[PDB]
């Protein structure tokens, strides 16, 4: 959904909008930042797309971009370059402009563009650079310092200068600077970050036509030009598709795999090129080549595809710079909830005008003192408080050696409902393990022998450790990674190739001849000294292994041995040898063809090989399912071996049932049908695979909602599959996790709410979140630093709201006796004792443990506005109590009415309510601090306890201790001790009671609203569904 709208330019109009908005006011300056749609609607007019020098795109977010010439018209917006092709009349781009050309087409390509033909390229697609820009200081600030809140505060600064409050005014000024450096400190090192992290310049040979090899920079690569990449190998400039040679590379830059991996040229066809099918043929940008092998001409070659944002790691990067906004809105019903707080204040504001009015104070003082009320509700330091709270949850991931590059998702884990897990690498091992080998002795299977290395020399142990493809590179063999797990198996060591025995003689290899995929096999001439003739041996699939094998030589327990394997999802392959009477030597085994070798087998064992579950897996994955979150699994692997791993992990429990979903495409004649396939070893789980997800989503949408809600394995799942069940599990209302770590789950983790990926590094661009462990422990961790986050933000807005309330209210008092807090006493209240306490209440960590109960998610709910509403009645009647009691004292002498603040102080009545209100501002920092459920207790936080502590002596020293500090905050010094202790004593009051306000609320108005209001329905799809489930499940 994009809608383009080009604005032609016009002097005139420009420079008349220019005038009116720089001279009239900056209200439509303001209401221009919050709409400023009219405002390019008054700057400029609107023109037909052809003739357009400037855009407004809608993706209903609003940017406007300007069109740059080079002739070619071409924008730039988020990265990406559109282009104005003239004949089709609109601006397509530059990622599609050469899309869909055939493999033949880039082979033909590898000769190269020529200069001249490079210019136009070049203007089309521009610099092969993901350029981050760098915003200068001055602009950083223009963007954070510009904001409606800090244009408030300095209307604040202004007024309080106005009235004389040198210090509050400093205050202020403080405690916002303070605000907008944290926020100029990350933004800026975040780019910075970025812009290393993308930083790539190499001088990199090219084809130029007519033979003659040019270099050039990294920069000067375009599209369909052709690279000669270097034998010893580097890092890739561009994202280029391998049209000659084979080169590893080790892609651990681009998608964290730490191991490497063998690209090879691309195959003639004409199909399209395809990054994601052809991505063993392609080579990534910031990848690195470790070894280039040109088999064929003098150099290996590779075509140029994708430069500058357009490359895979240009759209990782493009993902952090512009990331999707979030989906959650944190403020649910912010003008309400404001609007109830700002009622308050506007009652509280008016009652202050009538006061200052029945006081006789001057218009100007009437106005003025009213303003600072107003300005009083809106608290400096909520932006600071907020970014504080999202640092320290970063701070606290990174530590766990969990890494959020957008803080502001660390909420989205307190929200997740569903979890989706790939299951290879995330949930089971990388990569599969060898529990045994099953010999034959003639016609029979022998028992399984759990490790290959005692079996006796002969050609199966001979076949383990030398049928097989590898490659010895930097003294690490490479390859598949069954074939290395099954030679490392057998012990033996890989020296065409030799082999030694670990403890018995070296074993060569006379010819190999290579795995296809369409031969589902392999097969290998092996010689060893003293053999009379060499032993051929072949590797496949067991049923077309025996099949060519001898059938007398075949048990007739084959298929159901390998059917009872696949059932336990073991996955078998079968090894068979026949002995070549050909002589043994090197070059007589080369003329022997592969019909030859694959022909006339003899079975000699089966092999199993199973991919195991990670220890710290099935705790995970029970501990999510008693927290009632869904754990789901998204494979692409067989439907047999993800349900086993399934049950074996604990998403479905012996107790439960699992039907499979199987559609069958609708043939000839009839239309698309669910048959339901149950099993026997959130009680009913559904297991479907790919095609079966794919027909149900298209011919079966009334029925996708109730697999989605109730399905548990999605096996056979392509990538983009991932993708759709992630967005349509959302379409729930579902908060959906993918925990997938794989490099083909980045389409799934991108779409994912909270995506993380296992095995990283520091510095990762794959997805969202990731994480430095194998295992899915990290899930755990960001759950309970979501909920820690959720319960924290929402207890310093609480904050926020009972402080800013309590200044209020204390100036209202001393309105209404005729004086102010003085400005110290703003100073103290505010710098100190409100700031250190709403920066340090945040540092509080998780909860060890994660439980059933979820945070909240409304600020307008009616727990937490129970709980301001009787706060601030206990906070107000505290004050109101302590002032109607230092009436009553014989020392006692009222304030002199006739001047007016800052002139009456110090006078008995602020000395009273300044001490109760700075004592109530600790008391309710430590209230509104909660332990359990979602954090740790208060005590835990040891500065901030002894920020507390210090705090609390500090007042205590101020109401006790007389001359402390009674010159500079002008408070009025009381002989009587009496009294003092009375001071202490309400404050006292004031903290039991407060902790109990807290404490009854959280015990009792959960069982009060729902005894008293029965849920009509819940507002989630998936609750909606979940019970119309229930009430009558689906499958019966």
């Amino acid at each position: 959904s994009v809608r383009l709208s080009g604005y032609c330019g016009s002097p005139w109009r420009v420079i008349g909008y220019h005038v009116v908005v720089w001279m009239m006011a900056g209200i439509p300056l303001l209401l221009f930042r919050w709409k400023p749609l009219w405002g390019v609607r008054l700057r400029l007019r609107p023109c037909n797309l052809a003739h357009a020098e400037t855009l407004v795109i809608e993706i209903w977010q609003l940017f406007t971009v300007q069109v740059q010439t080079e002739v070619l018209r071409y924008y730039l917006f988020q990265g990406q370059r559109y282009i104005w092709i003239e004949t089709q009349q609109a601006f397509y781009q530059v990622s599609l402009l050469d899309h869909g050309r055939s493999c033949d087409d880039v082979h033909r390509s590898r000769h190269g563009l020529s200069l001249q033909d490079q210019m136009v390229r070049k203007a089309i697609y521009g610099p092969n650079v993901i350029s981050i820009p760098v915003k200068s200081y001055p602009q950083l600030l223009v963007d954070e310092a510009l904001n409606p809140y800090y244009g408030f505060q300095a209307f604040s600064i202004a007024l309080w200068l106005a009235d004389h409050y040198y210090w509050y005014a400093l205050c202020i000024f403080l405690i916002s600077s303070i605000s907008i450096c944290l926020s100029l400190y990350k933004t800026r090192k975040q780019s910075q970050t970025l812009r290393d992290m993308v930083k790539l310049s190499m001088r990199v040979c090219v084809c130029r036509p007519g033979g003659e090899e040019e270099w050039v920079d990294s920069s000067e690569l375009v599209p369909g030009d052709c690279l000669v990449l270097p034998q010893e190998g580097g890092l890739m400039p561009c994202d280029a598709a391998l049209v000659a040679g084979e080169c590893m590379v080790n892609e651990s830059s681009l998608t964290g795999e730490s191991i490497p991996v063998l690209k090879t040229a691309l195959p003639e066809g004409l199909g399209p090129y395809c990054a994601e099918t052809h991505r063993r043929h392609t080579l990534f940008c910031g990848t690195l080549i470790l070894q280039a092998r040109a088999y064929v001409g003098p150099h290996v070659l590779a075509v140029v595809t994708r430069t500058g944002f357009c490359t895979a790691k240009g759209g990782l990067v493009s993902s952090i710079l512009h990331p999707r906004p979030i989906n959650f809105k944190f403020y649910k019903h912010s003008m309400k909830f404001v609007a109830a707080l700002s009622v308050l204040a506007l009652l509280g504001t008016i009652y202050s005008i009538f006061i200052l009015y029945r006081n006789r104070v001057p218009l100007n003082e009437i106005v003025i003192r009213a303003l600072n009320l107003v300005t009083v509700v809106v608290p400096p330091a909520l932006p600071a408080a907020m970014t504080v709270c999202t640092l320290y949850a970063q701070s606290r991931l990174r530590r766990q050696g969990i890494f959020c590059i957008h803080p502001l998702r660390i909420n989205l884990g307190g929200k997740l409902q569903l979890v989706c897990f790939d299951k290879t690498g995330t949930l089971t091992e990388d990569g599969l393990d060898v529990m045994g080998v099953v010999p034959l002795k003639g016609q029979a299977f022998l028992p399984l022998v759990p490790e290959p290395r005692r079996l006796p020399v002969g050609p199966l142990l001979r076949a383990l450790a030398t049928c097989h493809a590898l490659s010895r590179l930097q003294d690490t063999p490479v390859g598949d990674p069954m074939d290395l797990k099954m030679v490392e198996s057998t012990g033996w060591v890989l020296e065409d190739s030799a082999f030694g025995t670990q403890v018995p003689v070296p074993v060569s290899v006379l010819h190999r001849f290579p795995f296809s995929s369409a031969l589902q096999r392999m097969s290998v001439v092996v010689a060893w000294p003293g053999a009379t003739q060499p032993e051929a041996y072949v590797k496949g699939s067991p049923e077309l292994v025996a099949g060519l094998c001898n059938p007398e030589t075949v048990p007739t327990d084959f298929a159901q041995m390998l059917q009872s394997y696949t059932a336990a999802g073991y996955r078998v392959v079968a090894l068979a040898s026949k002995p070549l009477p050909t002589v043994p030597s090197l070059e007589a085994a080369q003329q022997l063809t592969r019909d030859t070798v694959e022909g006339d087998l003899s079975l000699l064992g089966l092999l199993v090989m199973r991919n195991l579950l990670k220890p710290q897996t099935t705790p995970v994955i029970q501990a999510l399912r008693r927290t009632r979150i869904r754990a789901v699994m998204v494979t692409g692997d067989n439907l047999q071996t993800a349900v086993t791993v399934a049950r074996g992990c604990g998403m479905v429990a012996p107790q439960e049932h699992l039907i499979i979903v199987h559609a069958t495409h609708p043939e000839r004649g009839q239309p698309a049908s669910l048959e339901f396939l149950p099993m026997e070893s959130r009680s009913r789980h559904l297991a479907l695979s790919g095609p079966t997800f794919g027909i149900i989503v298209k011919h079966f949408p009334k029925l996708l909602p109730k697999v989605l809600v109730q399905g548990t394995v999605f096996a056979r799942m392509a990538p983009e599959q991932k993708t759709e069940l992630v967005c349509e599990l959302q379409k729930l209302q579902y908060c959906v996790g993918m925990c997938g770590d794989g490099a083909n789950d980045c389409g799934a983790l991108k779409a994912a709410d909270v995506g993380i990926s296992l095995s990283q590094a520091e510095a990762s661009v794959v997805s969202p979140f990731t994480s430095s462990m194998a295992s899915i422990e990290c899930v755990p961790m960001v759950i309970r630093e979501g909920r820690c986050s959720l319960d924290t933000s929402f207890s310093v807005f609480k904050y926020m709201a009972l402080y800013s309330l309590t200044q209020f209210i204390s100036v209202l008092i001393l309105y209404t006796i005729n004086t102010n807090l003085g400005d110290l006493q703003f100073l103290a209240i505010n710098l100190v004792i409100t700031t250190t306490v709403a920066v340090l209440m945040s540092r509080t960590g998780p909860a060890l443990v994660l439980g059933r109960v979820r945070p909240p998610g409304a600020l307008l709910s009616v727990p937490v506005l129970s709980s301001l509403l009787l706060q601030m009645v206990l906070v107000t009647g505290v004050q109101l109590g302590g002032y109607f009691l230092t009436l009553a004292q014989p020392w006692f002498v009222p304030l002199n009415r006739t001047v007016a603040a800052p002139d009456n102080l110090p006078n008995y009545e602020n000395t009273v309510v300044f001490s109760l209100s700075s004592f109530q501002y600790l008391i309710l920092a430590a209230a509104v601090s909660k332990g359990a459920p979602f954090r740790r207790p208060l005590y835990t936080n040891v500065p901030f306890l002894v920020a507390l502590a210090l705090l609390s002596s500090v007042l205590v020293g101020l109401v006790l201790v007389p001359g402390l500090l009674q010159g500079p905050l002008a408070l009025r010094n009381i002989t009587d001790t009496g009294f003092k202790l009375l001071l202490l004593g309400l404050v006292t009051l004031n903290f039991v009671g407060a902790f109990m306000l807290e404490s009854v609320l959280d015990q009792c108005l959960p069982a009060c609203l729902r005894r008293l209001r029965p849920k009509r329905a819940s507002k989630k799809r998936f609750k909606q569904l979940e019970r119309e489930l229930a009430e009558q499940p689906w499958p019966p």
